């Protein structure tokens, strides 16, 4: 079986079974007659996800034959296809990745299992509330017995491409200049690099305010040699306060704790107990002491909290995806070309 986890800026596919993903390409397709992921890097470019839904369909059909022929080097109609989707997926969509998948690649099953969910199997659990935070979207979902509980989902539109464009403003407003395309994937890799979350926010502003004890040195390609400083914990406490970049939305530790308590009190301990961090938003060295800080203030003063932060967490969902898919009890699951011929795009409200 194939596994792809598409996402709204990176694509992560491979063969269930494997233990990590055969392919990570960017989610694009860029124009001058049409170049797919990794062939558009090389050389205009549209992302076919938004905040990880898909809105345009005919370039993510590209970058799913460019999974399935360049990446993956395989016929989709000899395999099933396991494919991911957002905890919050409008119906449309559902059925026609359904419709696509049957109709256009002729695959003979499919299935789509939510993103959070799989992280949670990566884990090696099956309950467990997942904050899985990507470069488009950040979800909180609360997953009881290896199936999410939709109603208690919480959604932010804040994640990476949101903290990266940040980051340019706040280093723009320190005397550097970073406004251009080309800047932004620049301002990306000092993100990745050199930012973490701090602990206590005011207490490292003071810190950065009266000392160069957190200062950071990245040399541009341009070949200026930049220092980060204080930006370097500013850009991810916006997760914290969202308000820093003028959204209204609970930070990640109230979305967590909101989450929690729209479930029912019989699983609330197991949830508390089972934080499971996912995402590459959530990569931040520090994001899980301080989230364990901030829950605990959250909670009742009784309450065990844990938050798990996998290594491999980048990957989670495509891990969790391959583990899911190479179940012998997940046989049955499938969606069979057959059945799709009967009860068309619909099937997928029905067995997923
Ligand atoms: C099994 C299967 C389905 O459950 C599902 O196909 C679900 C059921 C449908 O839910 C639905 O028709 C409902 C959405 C669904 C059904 C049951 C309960 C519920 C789930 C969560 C909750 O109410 C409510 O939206 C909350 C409290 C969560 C939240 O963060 C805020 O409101 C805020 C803030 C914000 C920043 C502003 C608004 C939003 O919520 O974002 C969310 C809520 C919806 C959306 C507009 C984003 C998108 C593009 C999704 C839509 C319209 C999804 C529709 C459906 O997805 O953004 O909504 O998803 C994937 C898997
Ligand atoms: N070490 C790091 N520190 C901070 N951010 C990181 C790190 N590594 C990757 N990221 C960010 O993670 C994002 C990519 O993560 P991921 O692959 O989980 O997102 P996605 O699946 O493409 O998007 P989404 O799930 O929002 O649709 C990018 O914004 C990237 O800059
Ligand atoms: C290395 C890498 C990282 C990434 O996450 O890439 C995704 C994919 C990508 C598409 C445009 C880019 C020019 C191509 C490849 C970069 C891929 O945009 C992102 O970089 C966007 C733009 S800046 C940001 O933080 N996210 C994230
Ligand atoms: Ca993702
Ligand atoms: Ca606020």
């Amino acid at each position: 079986a194939l596994v792809c986890d598409n996402g709204s800026g990176l694509v992560k596919a491979g063969f269930a079974g494997d233990d990590a993903p055969r392919a990570v390409f960017p989610s694009i397709v860029g124009r001058p007659d049409s170049y797919v992921g990794d062939e558009a890097q090389s050389k205009t470019l549209k992302y076919p996800i938004e905040h990880g839904i898909i809105t345009n369909w005919d370039d993510m059909e590209k970058i799913w034959h460019h999974t399935f022929y360049n990446e993956l080097r395989v016929a989709p109609e000899e395999h099933p296809t396991l494919l991911t989707e957002a905890p919050l997926n409008p119906k449309a969509n559902r059925e026609k990745m359904t419709q696509i998948m049957f109709e256009t690649f002729n695959v003979p099953a499919m299935y789509v299992a939510i993103q959070a969910v799989l992280s949670l199997y990566a884990s090696g659990r099956t309950t467990g509330i997942v904050l899985d935070s990507g470069d488009g979207v950040t979800h909180n979902v609360p997953i009881y017995e290896g199936y999410a509980l939709p109603h208690a989902i919480m959604r932010l539109d804040l994640a990476g491409r949101d903290l990266t464009d940040y980051l340019m403003k706040i280093l723009t407003e320190r005397g550097y200049s970073f406004v251009t395309t080309a800047e932004r994937e620049i301002v990306r890799d000092i993100k990745e690099k050199l930012c973490y979350v701090a602990l206590d926010f005011e207490n490292e502003m003071a810190t950065a305010a009266s000392s160069s004890s957190l200062e950071k040195s990245y040399e541009l390609p341009d070949g200026q040699v930049i220092t980060i400083g204080n930006e370097r914990f500013r850009c991810p406490e916006t997760l914290f306060q969202p308000s820093f970049i003028g959204m209204e939305s609970a930070g990640i530790h109230e979305t967590t704790y909101n989450s929690i308590m729209k479930c029912d009190i019989d699983i609330r301990k197991d949830l508390y107990a089972n934080n499971v961090m996912s995402g590459g938003t959530t990569m931040y060295p520090g994001i899980a002491d301080r989230m364990q800080k901030e829950i605990t203030a959250l909670a009742p003063s009784t309450m065990k909290i844990k938050i798990i932060a996998p290594p491999e967490r980048k990957y989670s969902v495509w891990i969790g995806g391959s583990i899911l898919a190479s179940l012998s009890t997940f046989q049955q699951m499938w969606i069979t070309k057959q059945e799709y011929d009967e009860a068309g795009p619909s099937i997928v409200h029905r067995k997923c």
